[PDB]
């Protein structure tokens, strides 16, 4: 049971989905996976170290770069150790772990056991790791700035306390029924058939059709459809898409084969989706919930059980040449034979395995059994180093086997919490391609986010946010959380609850603001007056205390910097919030500042930024840094989400706007002088455009890559500091911006070179060459973020973009050059594109 009835409406409205309801199911793989993930959960809880799991120690091992040795001139790094305004530094060795820094204090003082916290976040280093592996070590030295610990006792685990749980040979054929809608769209008398496909995937099996009738609100065929492939040589996680046309307005997906590996069998009446007006919300098992205004379709099931001698030299060639190749390039009939045939020597390759097992017929019992036993021995792919590359690539649409997607999986088990940290979102997204709500990768985000409270922590908004804004896919995700939140522990729980309210309270708000300026570029008066007064109704008896920040989840925001919030002036009516920093033991008066917006569709910004990411660590790898500064964003909801504000930075427009501010002449000189002003020292100034320099040539590549560089002005910014950055990825061209303000500050105006110029080519070139070293990474992420993240896209020419600019198939030399010849067109078009941003204003 009873007091165990809240806990579910706990979690239910901690979920933002009722995962009890059965009112849009057609059986019962849900509750089965809800059964199924007891154990997976339980089992992780079970064995989970309590005391490191209080603390969360977030590590690396990573090696530490060069750029930062660089950092270290003498092997010795300073930790200040505070107690109460207290407080001794103290050198210590790069290798020492912190139980031995603890030793060296004591012995220090007085002539029990407590814990290092960082200063102001929630944040320990424990456990052991040379400190040279924890990441806020990392990250201090990479700005320059001290390290400040206070040491207080561990946190109890009692807190992450658990609540007690005590849970034939035949062809196949279907009889389409007919179709219902109840209000008909366009009108004028039209005409309609269904398409019935068999397919895995992607890969199609059959397909059948029916005649076509006149399109009225009931449409009765009452036929069987005979298709081509045999019951028995139906394969595990084979879709029945059922589509129709008049082109394509609806679709929906059965799963022929269930859960318990049953021949699907019966009258079914499915809700159809119906399409905007490829990509992931198209594989969906879902059905539309809407069951008032969807189209629908009633069918019929009754057909029950089923669970090397010496290559030639140049078609090991061919093969060599055909498992080199992107992810992106298709396969000949030809190839996919090849592979096949050459299966036993595919194996020894595991950059092959995508290639060869998207060369199977699926649709064939004797080829699967022998793909089976290919996949026993797997002695090579084993043993193999890990490539997140290669593995994402056996996760993606094209992969519906069960057991092919499990081998990647084994693969990702052995990622350390660090990585399962970058590429977190991404296999989240990963999940839309699964055939079953239970699968291998969804139990696996299950344990690593068990087992790590900022795993944990990231995997909860993450699946939050597809929940709330996906119909298509939140009751698998809705599934999945539950499973999380009941091995959590209580601790988390607070927390969550903590956070959920705010962001649900702070979108309240955000909202009603859009409503009292229509569009109106101004900002009333009286708005401002209204956010000041609904923060402070907020803040009086409402708002908690303080809360997590859920984009940066060491951070306890506490009460708002009222004074300091505002509505921007945008033709959306996002939030400028500011809080103060509930931690007193913190070393500033520094806000937090978030921004919350409604009217883009912020997962695609959290997509972007997330590959940001991956190139800065990508960069790593090879020593280098480019201070690119992918800002925290986590979507909420529909098309509402929230941003970090990052300190001290404005807008390439306003240094614009500010000398000149004009409907829109524009200036070179200004953004450097905007520079010396900004810089207390005139070698602190050199570090500005040494940051600049680089922050340039990364985003310069960086957005290449991924087709988002020609933009304007307004959204780029730069810190006082020197560090600049692109934002808002929700929105003749140019490659990307390389304005002449900015060569300016390289030294250069209009077609000459310099000191820091040639530097800026040297890095970019460095950078671009070091990316496509992990070319199909790149490419199969990006693709993912297209088919999970996107509007509709073209399933070759919006994702083929990305292989022509990471000029594929080429040696360095020529994609150097080209890459070259990418800044030259900035130089040729210097203010051409920026000025006609404005322009258009009427066209
Ligand atoms: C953060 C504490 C207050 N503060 C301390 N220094 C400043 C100077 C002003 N700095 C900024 O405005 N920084 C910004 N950072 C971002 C990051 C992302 C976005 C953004 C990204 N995407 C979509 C957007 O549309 C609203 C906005 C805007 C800003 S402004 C403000």
């Amino acid at each position: 049971s009873e007091e165990s009835q809240a806990f579910q409406r706990q979690l239910t409205a901690l979920i933002g989905y009722d995962v009890t309801d059965v009112s849009n199911v057609h059986d019962d793989e849900l509750e089965f996976t809800r059964r199924g993930l007891v154990t997976p959960r339980m089992a992780e809880v079970a064995s989970r170290d309590p005391k490191l799991y209080a603390m969360h120690p977030w590590v690396t091992s990573k090696p530490l770069p060069e750029y930062l040795w660089k950092k270290i001139a003498n092997n010795c790094i300073f930790i200040v150790i505070h107690r109460s305004t207290t407080s001794q530094t103290i050198k210590v060795s790069p290798d020492d772990t912190p139980g031995a820094i603890l030793q060296s204090f004591f012995t220090k003082m007085a002539k029990q056991d407590f814990v290092l916290r960082v200063c102001g976040r929630d944040e320990y280093l424990v456990g052991e790791t040379p400190i040279k592996n924890f990441q806020w070590v990392r990250h201090c030295l990479k700005n320059g700035e001290e390290i400040h610990v206070v040491l207080d006792t561990p946190p109890d685990p009692a807190l992450d306390e658990v609540r007690k749980e005590e849970w034939c040979d035949r062809k196949f054929r279907v009889k389409i029924r007919g179709i219902d809608i109840p209000v008909l769209p366009r009108n004028t008398d039209l005409t309609v058939f269904v398409e019935a496909n068999i397919q895995h995937g992607q890969q199609v099996l059959c397909q059948r059709r029916t005649s076509p009738k006149p399109f009225t609100e009931e449409v009765l065929w009452n036929v069987w459809l005979e298709f081509s492939i045999k019951i028995k040589d139906l394969p595990k996680g084979a879709l029945l898409n059922l589509q129709i046309y008049c082109r394509l307005l609806y679709y929906v997906n059965l799963l022929l084969i269930d859960h318990r590996f049953l021949l699907r069998r019966g009258e079914y009446v499915l809700h159809m989706w119906q399409i905007s007006g490829f990509n992931a919300d198209k594989l969906t098992s879902a059905t539309n919930p809407d069951k008032e205004n969807s189209m629908s379709i009633s069918i019929l099931l009754d057909n029950h059980p089923i669970a090397r001698a010496e290559m030639p030299n140049q078609l090991r060639k061919q093969l060599e040449a055909i498992i080199a190749t992107d992810p992106l390039n298709p396969l000949t009939a030809e190839d996919k034979e090849l592979l096949w045939h050459f299966r036993y020597e595919s194996l020894k390759h595991p950059k092959a395995y995508p290639k060869l097992f998207s060369s199977v017929k699926w649709g064939q019992q004797e080829i699967v059994a022998k793909t089976y036993q290919l996949l026993a021995r797997r002695e090579v792919w084993d043993q193999s180093a890990l490539d997140v590359g290669l593995t994402m690539q056996l996760l993606d649409c094209n992969f519906s086997d069960e057991n092919v997607r499990a081998i990647a999986v084994q693969k990702l088990e052995s990622l350390e919490d660090d990585d399962v940290l970058h590429y977190l979102l991404q296999l989240v997204q990963a999940v839309k391609f699964e055939p079953y709500h239970d699968s291998a990768l969804a139990r696996f985000l299950l344990k690593r986010g068990l087992r790590n409270k900022r795993i944990g922590h990231f995997l909860f908004w993450f699946l939050r946010s597809e929940i709330a804004q996906s119909r298509h896919y939140q009751q698998r995700f809705a599934v999945i959380l539950e499973a999380y939140l009941r091995g959590c522990g209580t601790a988390m729980l607070h927390d969550f609850t903590q956070q959920v309210q705010v962001i649900e309270m702070l979108q309240k708000v955000t909202l009603d603001i859009k409503s009292l300026s229509a569009e109106k570029y101004d900002v009333s008066s009286q708005v401002i007056s209204q956010l000041k007064q609904k923060l402070e109704n907020l803040q009086n008896s409402q708002l908690p205390e303080s809360f997590r920040v859920p984009y940066d989840p060491g951070l306890k925001a506490g009460a708002l910097a009222i004074e300091k919030c505002k509505v921007m002036a945008s033709k959306k009516k996002p939030l400028w919030l500011e809080f103060k920093c509930a931690d007193p033991t913190a070393l500033s008066n520094e806000t937090i500042g978030i921004i919350f917006k409604h009217g883009d569709d912020l997962r695609q910004d959290m997509l972007i930024l997330q590959i940001l990411r991956i190139m800065e660590s990508i960069w790593e790898t090879e020593s280098l840094d480019l201070c690119l500064l992918p800002y925290g964003c986590i979507s909420t909801g529909d098309k509402i989400g929230m941003i970090e504000i990052v300190k001290d930075a404005t807008t390439i427009a306003k240094i614009q706007q500010s000398t000149v501010g004009n409907t829109g002449a524009f200036k070179d000189e200004v953004l450097n002088h905007w520079l010396k002003e900004k810089s207390p020292t005139e070698e602190k100034f050199q570090a500005a455009v040494e940051r600049f320099v680089y922050s340039c040539a990364g985003y310069c590549v960086a957005t290449f890559v991924l087709g988002i560089g020609d933009r304007h002005n307004d959204n780029i910014m730069i810190t006082e500091t020197g560090n600049l950055f692109h934002i808002d990825f929700g929105h003749e061209r140019v490659p990307f911006v390389l304005t002449p303000d900015f060569l300016f500050v390289m030294g250069t105006s209009g077609k000459k070179t310099s000191p820091h110029f040639q530097k800026f080519q040297d890095i970019c070139v460095k950078a671009y060459l070091a990316l496509r070293h992990h070319t199909n990474l790149l490419i199969i992420l990006f693709s993912m973020m297209l088919m999970t993240g996107m509007p509709q896209l073209t399933s070759k020419e919006d994702i083929e973009y990305i292989r022509d600019a990471l000029t594929v198939g080429k040696n360095e030399e020529d994609a150097k050059k080209y890459f070259l010849d990418q800044i030259e067109v900035c130089r040729d078009k210097g203010w051409t594109v920026q000025f006609n941003w404005f322009l258009h204003l009427v066209l």
